[PDB]
């Protein structure tokens, strides 16, 4: 016989409404799941309900997100920016396919609510 | 509206303690959600899809590893085997009474995660 | 409508036959599996068919094991010889009790080469 | 001896060109196995749980992020849409052909992981 071991997991999970910046007037709600996994510790899964029938997925750089709350960053498929609307604090994060460009605003206080939880599960530079 | 929700999970084995030679194996999981940030949920599989779930008070299974204490329907205290710290826990039904043993280590591991995620005294600021 | 991204993912799969060690003089047939998942870029999924027990593992402590004795806790891990051939003996506890294994060092050392061009140690970032 | 095997699998999203107008959304998945070292498997999903799977020379693909190639059943060549590089794939078959858009750097961005599992020339070390 081979005595069994342990396995602990650690995830963060956020549930937030964002609005799709349709033009300056209109904006869609963008139902979104964010999921943190210790297992995983440099990424964010984003999962977007957009009316497609089987929903759009995206991994997110944690550090890429922790940085778009101060100054606008990222290059190729993502950029994320701060921004404020209807009197609030917001981050802007655009995403580009082929497809097309799309264009997202979360809730600044909502998305470093998140980031804390995960910086408390994991603190960044703290991956071993 | 936001849902923010950390979430420990761990999978342990037990051994039911049958008499003083003989123990039999209780796989277990131990959930802790912020969502309810003073409880730990247990799952012990004791037979073929027959399961048991018990909610315990996480500050009585973090004093369980030091000391021996108990309120209600549980007892808890410290002891060794095979050379290994372990944590006994006397479950008390109204017909009966079940002991279990659980690795002192792998315990104290899971309750560290939580202590993480909501350190002891902190257990206010998760009230929704 | 929000465009769509990608996600891809290394997984490094290992099957090898690793001796309980009963005895000096008796061993038995451990069928086991490793497996590396860039999802998870610190650990390594062991699952041994006693007929099935999982154990997780530091890569970097089994990385390790294979030139010098290294664990504490539940694992020990360090290099040794048996039939002729190079191994690595990894020494598993639990409260039930303790159980040493020996799996072939040559191996063991390829498949952490495969994790290390899948993910270079220190390189978990990226 | 041992039984050793390395996966990189990547999902994807491909435009299937329809007209020079309009497309449809082709979710895709490739693998590549070190078994297999010289091959890309690629799963289309083109129905409500309906499949259609090619195999693909990795080295046919990889060129065709660069310049225009074809051998067999497979024609390959780079283009750009919405401002972002793709990849074309023309499919020919006895029913007819079917035109396909791949994102360029989700397309490279796979082949780079299979470079680093198999370099390119160092094929015939996975050859068990």
């Amino acid at each position: 016989l081979v005595p069994r071991g342990s396995h602990m997991n650690t995830t963060v999970s956020c549930e937030l409404h964002l609005r799709l910046v349709v033009s300056s007037e209109s904006s869609l709600p963008v139902p979104a799941g964010l999921r943190y996994d210790t297992a995983d510790p440099y990424a964010v899964h984003a999962t977007f309900h957009t009316g497609a029938e089987e929903t759009v997925e995206w991994v997110f750089a944690r550090d890429l997100l922790a940085e778009g709350l101060h100054r606008p960053t990222g290059t190729g498929d993502v950029r994320v920016w701060p921004s404020r609307s209807h009197g609030q604090g917001v981050v802007c994060i655009a995403l580009s396919s082929p497809e097309g460009e799309a264009l997202l605003e979360a809730p600044a206080r909502a998305l470093e609510s998140f980031l804390k939880r995960t910086d408390a599960a994991v603190p960044p530079g703290t991956e071993h």
